[PDB]
């Protein structure tokens, strides 16, 4: 069994010449040479079977990624595991190799307006498909946007994804959430479980703002500090937007704050395209009911050079204990086995 930085990374004779790429969620990511297709590929190692939550997220992602087929969503090319449930300890998922990701790119490279436009188009085109399947990604952020050497973009990491459930979205104030802090919509901290498509649009808005300046727009240091940052830029919500928050703890928290003026987008982003800032404003709307939807964002003047709904496909249908989850992961990966 081949080893990378101390641990087994045992991907049969098909995949050879491994190089470390970085850490994943339940194991490391390597590139390898695929001896069948004659290309380097990415392989992530997953060791989820001790835990309910790890099994859950591994299984959720495999089921989603095998059902989805879209140019802006990372696919699964192969899955490696032992031939029996008893022998199966790790699972390896083989995917297209992508040079970089948007997090790495933003740390090192200024983006032209033409690159920002293209990246945002491809994000929204992929998101149209995800939302058309009644699925929410729920952790969109730069590190989850893979890019290749020609700037093709693919959304990855469906481990926090959920089927949309707007009728069960309401919750109380300061209810814990799992998804990445800087890209969390204000309502998560106020009255939302993150069960609507509007959650993902907020994240895309944050990504757009970050593409404009190379800096996260709302770099909170902790749960309610995230809301401090958002209100610092958007300013105090209007009476109408406040009246939408029926929960009294959440409403009265907002009422307790001193008045904060909106910071104009063109003062934060003096070099940005004005059409990009109009779209940014519509994605970073406080009230999730007023927030632009993915198909409307694609139709925004900023993206007019690329917008083509006939070339922005949708999904053919809506998407629908640890021992049982190991069995389910085993059954779900069976199609990749020899015989
Ligand atoms: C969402 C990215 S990851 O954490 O799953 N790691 C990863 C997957 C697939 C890739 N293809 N090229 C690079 C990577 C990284």
């Amino acid at each position: 069994p081949e080893m990378v930085r101390g641990q087994v990374f045992d991907v049969g004779p098909r995949y050879t010449n491994l190089s470390y790429i970085g850490e994943g969620a339940y194991g490391m990511v390597c590139s390898a040479y695929d001896n069948v297709n004659k290309v380097r590929v990415a392989i992530k190692k997953i060791s989820p079977f001790e835990h309910q939550t790890y099994c859950q997220r591994t299984l959720r992602e495999i089921k989603i990624l095998l059902r989805f087929r879209h140019e802006n969503i990372i696919g699964i090319n192969d899955i490696i595991r032992a031939p029996t449930i008893e022998q199966m300890k790790d699972v390896y998922i083989v995917q297209d190799l992508m040079e970089t990701d948007l997090y790495k790119l933003l740390k090192t490279q200024h983006l032209s307006n033409d690159h920002i436009c293209y990246f945002l188009y491809q994000i929204l085109r992929g998101l149209k498909y995800i939302h058309s399947a009644n699925v929410l990604h729920r952790d969109l952020k730069p590190s989850n946007l893979l890019l290749n050497t020609t700037c093709d973009l693919k959304i990855c990491d469906f481990g926090l994804a959920r089927v949309a459930d707007p009728d069960h979205d309401h919750t109380g104030f300061l209810t814990e959430y799992v998804a990445t802090r800087w890209y969390r919509a204000p309502e998560i901290m106020l009255n939302s479980k993150g069960y609507t498509k509007s959650i993902d649009i907020w994240s895309v808005g944050c990504i757009l703002a970050e593409m404009l300046s190379n800096r996260p727009i709302f770099p909170g240091k902790h749960y309610l500090d995230q809301l401090n940052h958002i209100l610092g830029i958007l300013g105090s919500p209007s009476q109408e937007d406040l009246n939408c928050i029926i929960n009294l703890k959440a409403r009265n928290y907002l009422l307790s704050l001193p008045h904060k003026n909106k910071v104009p987008w063109n003062r934060l982003f003096p070099n940005a395209d004005s059409k990009a800032l109009d779209l940014l404003d519509k994605m970073l709307t406080f009230n999730p009911h007023k927030r632009i939807e993915v198909e409307q964002a694609l139709a925004h003047p900023y993206l007019e050079q690329y917008y083509d709904p006939s070339d922005e496909p949708i999904a053919e249908a809506p998407f629908k204990p640890k021992e049982k989850l190991k069995e389910l992961i085993f059954e779900e990966t069976a199609r990749f086995q020899p015989g």
